Order: C-alpha cells, then sequence, then structure tokens
C-alpha cells in the first residue's frame, strides 16, 4: 500500500526530472553557443581535450590512426534539439585530410530515448545505461584509408561507433556510454580538461 | 592568445549558470523529497535495503559486517542544500535505538561545505577523484566496547569513520569526499530505483 505510493510520487520525480533537464537546455545554449565561436579560433582544442579527458573513457578506444583522423577535429558539438531533452545530437566536424572524403567531414549521429527500451533495462543507469537507440552515420573514408574496415591486424577503431544503432539484444556494450560520456562530461568540461594538458 | 582569455571569460559564466541551475534543482525537487520521506520512513527496513542493492563498489564496499548491523537500524536518509550556495551539502543519517550508539548519536548530519580554493587546484578532477569539499568532524557517541571507529591494531575498517572526516588535510588520496557525492547524487535521488531492484531479484 506504500508502495503504491512511492510508485506514484517517482513519477512526480520522473516528471521533474525532465522539467529540469528542459531548463538545463534552455539557459546553457546559449552559452554552449558562446563558447563554441571561440573554440573555433584556438587550434586543436578538441584533439588536446579528448586527449586530456580520463583515459578509461576515451582515448582507451583510439588507435594512433584514429589519433591522427582527430587531430584534424575542428568543432565539436552537443545538442538536445528534440522535444523529449533527453534525446542527445552529437556533431563532428573535420577540416579536409588524408583519411576522410569531403562528403564525410561533418558526421552528425542523433541518439533517442527510447522509453521502451529504458523501461525493458535492469542495469544501473549509471554503470552500464540500457536506454539509447540511434540511426548508422555512413563515412566514406578515402582510398586506402578506411580505418574501421573489418580484416585480420586491423587495429579496432573508434570510428565504428557511428554504426551503433543499440536495437539488438546486448547488454554488454560501451557505446551508449561513450555517447553519455562525451556530452555530460567531455562537451561540458573540455575547457577544464584543454586547461589541463596545458599545464604540463 | 587573446582567444584563452576569452575561454577564461566564458567559463565563469557556465559555473554561474551551473549554480543557477542548481538553486533551480533544490525549489524543484525539495518538496518532492519530503513527501517522499514521510512514505519512506513507512516502509520496514528501506534504506538499508537499498544501501545493500547500491552498486557494490560505490557503498557496499567500504560496509563491514558490524557496520552492517548499526544500519540494519537506519530508519531515515536525507540529504538537504540548506545554505546560499546550491553546492553546500548537508547530509542526515537517522537511527533507531540500538547496541551500538548512545542514544545521543541516533541522529548525525554531516555537512559538506564547497571550497573554491580547493576546487579550482583540482578542476579537471571532476568525476574522476574529485576534491571540493571540507566538512566538520561529526561526533559519535559508542556505547562501552562497541565502538567501531577504533584505531586500535587489528580493528576492521569501518564505514562510521567518515563521519570525522574534514578535507583539509593535504590528502589528494581519499574516497570519502567520492562517498558524500555518490550518497547526495545517486544513492539518495535513486534510493527508490535500488530498492525496488532489490525486490525483484527476493
Ligand atoms: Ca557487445
Ligand atoms: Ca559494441
Ligand atoms: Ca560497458
Ligand atoms: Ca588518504
Ligand atoms: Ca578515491
Amino acid at each position: 500500500t506504500s508502495l503504491d505510493e512511492v510508485a506514484d510520487i517517482e513519477l512526480e520525480f520522473e516528471k521533474a526530472d525532465v522539467e529540469l533537464l528542459k531548463h538545463q537546455v534552455e539557459l546553457f545554449n546559449p552559452l554552449y553557443e558562446k563558447r563554441a565561436m571561440v573554440l573555433r579560433k584556438i587550434p586543436k582544442f578538441w584533439p588536446i581535450a579528448i586527449e586530456a579527458a580520463p583515459s578509461d573513457e576515451l582515448s582507451v578506444y583510439i588507435s594512433p590512426e584514429d589519433a591522427n583522423v582527430l587531430e584534424h577535429l575542428i568543432d565539436l558539438r552537443v545538442y538536445r534539439p528534440n522535444e523529449d531533452p533527453r534525446d542527445i545530437k552529437i556533431v563532428f566536424e573535420f577540416e579536409a585530410n588524408e583519411y576522410l572524403e569531403s562528403n564525410s567531414l561533418y558526421l552528425m549521429k542523433l541518439f533517442r530515448y527510447s522509453s521502451q527500451k529504458a523501461e525493458a533495462s535492469s542495469s544501473n543507469i549509471n554503470k552500464e545505461p540500457s536506454q539509447l537507440i540511434s540511426e548508422k552515420v555512413n563515412i566514406e573514408w578515402k582510398k586506402n584509408k578506411d580505418l574501421t574496415r573489418q580484416t585480420k591486424g586491423t587495429a579496432p577503431s573508434f570510428f565504428t561507433w557511428f554504426s551503433w544503432t543499440g536495437k539488438e539484444n546486448d547488454i554488454f556494450e560501451d557505446e551508449e556510454e561513450l555517447a553519455i560520456f562525451i556530452a555530460e562530461d567531455l562537451y561540458p568540461n573540455a575547457v577544464k580538461y584543454f586547461t589541463d594538458a596545458l599545464q604540463e
């Protein structure tokens, strides 16, 4: 009987959580926009910030030649553009380079919050979250230069992340955690990581 | 470059916005937390059950068998943000009478204050080894031969030494602040989810 009540109260919490996120989005959207314009003026800001971010959340998924592509990353943006603020849109923008084709210099991936999937899950949302789905983002690599190719001897690539959908039965992955890390840690804290790299 | 100067300016805007956001969070959730607490107090052993169900590596690992005996009598846990700076956190443990705590130590309230200067020596340690909080020792009176926090040789490690932590020592090698933040930002807001999970696994 008290479990009933507890259940109802928890629904308001969930409701309040989404409202808070909505306010966050409205509040920080102009700031991120302002910050974006300055950061674009700072050469190699993003590859530096990525490298300085916690190893076990990011760099561990990044190979030397992955880093070579990422050295040409001139912009990183994260948006919460939809009615559900839990949807996250991540944008990578590269300058022309030896690895990517010009048609693939602007890479956008959308992660949608999936109520059905989130309810279905039993795992701790901070440990192994199971809530997001996405569509494949195609990348065309220049000849000889495809880092995501599935052949023997080829280093595992950061860039396979872009093909992730979250639609399989797979509680054993890191792609959703990476998305959340980029959205909720790397992007907001990017200047702090960059600043740390600079001190030595 | 001039660019790095602008970045510093913007960062300050972010920190202000982040504090403003938190104040909104406090006004929005405080009434919900009060209502929830009322209902939790009539669910027997809610808190020790939610604690046991919390991630092992965040809480359980610091709790000894004897610690768990004390925690079995935890009837209320509250977290507040009562100061002008919403980053200050006040954590309240309320126990029923038991064989460990003198009756004058059944209401244990620990205040963590956000330290501006401490935070900016450790700016990139945001979620891995935060170093931003300071606190006052919380005195606990234990019944005779029941002081789990004794520093006698051979004495098993105890969760309850957490209450004496201050964060004013030169010590970047700690778990006490991370425990504070886990309690304030994970255990307390997600307690029901933790309790529910424990109940589906019986
Ligand atoms: Ca997998
Ligand atoms: Ca995978
Ligand atoms: Ca994982
Ligand atoms: Ca220490
Ligand atoms: Ca630690």
